[PDB]
RNA sequence: UUGCGAAUUCGCUU
RNA sequence: UUGCGAAUUCGCUU
């Protein structure tokens, strides 16, 4: 059966304006990273007009364009594409339900990203918290570049259902020896040692700012006892995390952002 | 424009 | 050997 390959093109046509940026976030135009999502089908998709999704960075125009058609794909790659499609909806978006898949340029030409897919399948941070053994002779090593476009997960808690945070900022002027925001602890180091019996091998690493990854499923409209949830969500966002204590997720942050738009788009397309 | 957990008071059936 | 709904007080993050 011949295939049709469609790109879910994405542009931030209207950036979030000041009076709407209450949380004072950075703006993230999806068109600043080449990797993105597309749709694979056994039957073509009728020409649908441009429609908006409303994101934290503002108004993103969605566009479904045909990449290729009438081609064949090996059963092997189809099994790969399908496994990925399932991965994004159950493990990445945590939902319950032809094929959605990542695309990326080859060197202007956009194509199915099989390498990136095999990477995800090979990651030991694809599903849960991985086991990493830092000692004095093999201390945690900080690579600033690995934290430029990342989603992270605390290795030390929430084993059942791990949290995922966007790295919002890297604070080069802080260390695990920096003063703790709460008085009962002098330092982050002491805090993680006192509370979680955690020891650090690297006392010179910058600390990380974080932003929660969760969002509502429907973004077709702008976001413009519940008090207890607001206080909690606020402290969640104000958390400062130690890089050594977190695992980096194989899905980069700029693609994680595009992925949370997907239910809004599939739902729109099929209605 | 996003949480689970524990108490407590109360509405809803014939 | 089986419920949903509304208030309220509180614990859990850094």
């Amino acid at each position: 059966q011949p295939c049709y390959l469609y790109v879910i093109g994405m542009v931030l046509t209207t950036p979030l304006p000041d009076e709407l940026n209450f949380r004072r976030r950075k703006l993230y135009p999806p068109e600043d990273t080449t990797r993105c999502f597309g749709i694979l089908t056994a039957k073509p998709i009728p020409q649908i007009p441009h429609f908006p999704v409303y994101t934290r960075s503002g108004e993103v125009t969605i566009s479904i364009e045909l990449a290729a058609s009438g081609f064949m794909l090996s059963l092997q790659m189809l099994e790969l594409i399908t496994r990925l499609h399932q991965y994004i909806f159950s493990h990445i978006l945590r939902l319950e339900k032809y094929c959605v898949l990542p695309l990326n340029v080859v060197n202007s030409t956009l194509d199915i990203d099989f390498k990136f897919m095999e990477d995800i399948e090979k990651s030991e941070a694809r599903i849960g918290i991985p086991s990493t053994k830092y000692t004095k002779e093999t201390p945690f090593v900080f690579k600033l570049e690995d934290y430029q476009d990342a989603v992270i997960i605390p290795r030390y808690r929430n084993f059942d259902q791990p949290h995922r945070f966007y790295v919002a900022d890297v604070y080069t002027d802080l260390t695990p020896l920096s003063k703790f925001p709460s008085p009962e602890y002098e330092t982050f180091a002491e805090y993680y040692k006192t509370k979680y019996n955690l020891d650090l091998t690297n006392l010179n690493q910058p600390l990380l700012d974080v932003d929660h990854t969760s969002s509502r499923l429907n973004l077709l409209t702008p976001r413009h006892a519940e008090k207890r949830k607001a206080k909690w969500e606020s402290l969640q966002n104000k958390q400062i995390l130690v890089p050594e204590l977190c695992a980096i997720h194989p899905i980069p942050a700029s693609l994680w952002r595009k992925a949370v738009c997907l239910p809004s788009i599939l739902y729109r397309l099929h209605c």
